């Protein structure tokens, strides 16, 4: 369950303008799809919330914002990981949020945990093959390369289960 060539021609031109980046020395990239059988908007609509991203993040416990909190670039959130994994917490900012192209990101700033300078990008993409309407979700970032450990194994395994979690929870909702 990885993207076809035509997928891949199509989502060509994304990647080099949300999903390509200039690293820093002594950092990585991960790009990572995941197919939803669903609509693009109902995809869409759990990706953009910041605010609720237990919705379809394993991992995550709970997730609390400011009080009147509006959904803006550069507002925060605190995330909880639930236990017995080798993180306690997340803080993250949120750096994209764009409703027209459905683009998001956001960057780990501070927490309990060992990424160093995390930064994900998550763009939805619509497609289409007679009458047949299907979804599928980019999702890149870059972190800084870790004697003790592991953090790209740790970012991709986390973001491949989240892709897969989305993929269940939106194909429900298409009930
Ligand atoms: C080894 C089994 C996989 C579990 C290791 C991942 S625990 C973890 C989790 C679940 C994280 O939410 C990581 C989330 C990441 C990398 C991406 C995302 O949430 O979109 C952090 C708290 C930010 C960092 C982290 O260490």
């Amino acid at each position: 369950s990885e993207l076809t060539p035509e997928e891949r021609s199509e989502l060509k031109n994304s990647i080099a303008e949300f999903h390509t980046y200039q690293l820093d020395p002594g950092s990585c990239s991960s790009l990572h799809a995941q197919r939803i059988h669903a609509p693009p908007e109902l995809v869409w609509s759990i990706v953009r919330r910041f605010d609720k991203p237990q919705t379809y993040k394993h991992f995550i416990k709970s997730c609390s914002v400011e009080q009147n909190f509006e959904m803006r670039v550069g507002c925060t959130r605190d995330v909880i990981v639930i236990s017995g994994l080798p993180a306690n917490t997340s803080t993250e900012r949120l750096d994209i949020l764009d409703d027209e192209r459905r683009v998001t990101g956001f960057s780990i700033i501070g927490g309990e945990h060992r990424l160093t300078n995390y930064k994900s990008v998550t763009t939805v993409h619509r497609f289409e093959k007679e009458n047949r309407i299907w979804t599928v979700v980019l999702e890149s970032y870059v972190v800084d390369m870790p004697s003790e450990d592991d953090t790209r194994m740790f970012a991709d395994t986390v973001v491949k289960l989240n892709l897969q979690k989305l993929a269940t929870v939106a194909e429900a909702m298409a009930r």
